[PDB]
């Protein structure tokens, strides 16, 4: 779920408040269309796509699915006790968190005008 995703971030990118990723570019956050403004936004476009794919599994709701994972000593691990839906969402979240860590944060791209720049 988002709570857990929030925690994955704070664990892979402790230097930042998860809030910095909650509304960035065209895909990080409520957004979900248009051209990604930079590599970090692309991290979120991939994440969104991943969620849409996951939504294909019956009863699978990626914002709300509570999965099993661990983050310690810099490593994120989606545990073996996850069903197809949990494993899939956890993997979406784990890959995005990792992408976030290695992506440059461009202050200019925070909270942009979606209706005007993400068509
Ligand atoms: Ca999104």
């Amino acid at each position: 779920n988002l709570y857990q995703f929030k925690n994955m971030i704070q664990c892979t990118v402790p230097s930042r408040s998860w809030a910095d990723f909650a509304d960035y570019g065209c895909y990080c956050g409520k957004g979900g269309s248009g051209t990604p403004v930079d590599d970090l936004d692309r991290c979120c476009q991939t994440h969104d796509n991943c969620y849409n794919e996951a939504e294909n599994i019956s009863g699978c709701r990626p914002y709300f699915k509570t999965y099993s994972y661990e983050c310690t000593q810099g490593t994120l691990t989606c545990k073996g006790d996850n069903n197809a839906c949990a494993a899939s969402v956890c993997d979406c979240d784990r890959l995005a968190a990792i992408c976030f860590a290695g992506a440059p944060y461009n202050d200019a791209n925070y909270n942009i005008d979606l209706k005007a720049r993400c068509n």
